[PDB]
């Protein structure tokens, strides 16, 4: 299940950075960035393998990738933000 929508401006500034890197198709800071997201738990809508990809949303001070990510969907303007390590997701609205 998706936890509604959220304006880009209401997410950490790093979320905006990640989306800009995605728009330029990288380069990305972490190797895991750009790999396929399997949606193994079916938290997001059911789609074929490869429809989703995951990208890191840097957490200030973290030595690791942290718990924040943006999952892209192949559809136009389809992006999901998770701040709790894939537990919940919110559709990102880049228009606000």
């Amino acid at each position: 299940d998706v936890s509604g929508t959220v304006c880009l401006s209401a997410l950490p500034p790093e979320a905006t950075d990640t989306l800009n890197l995605i728009a330029s198709d990288g380069p990305f800071p972490y190797s895991q960035d750009g790999v396929v997201f399997q949606n193994r738990e079916s938290t997001l809508p059911t789609q074929s393998y490869g429809y989703y990809h995951e990208y890191t949303v840097i957490t200030p001070g973290a030595r690791t990738r942290g718990t924040r990510r943006i999952i892209t969907g192949e559809a136009t303007q389809e992006d999901y933000y998770t701040g709790d390590h894939y537990a919940t997701f919110s559709l990102i609205d880049q228009t606000c």
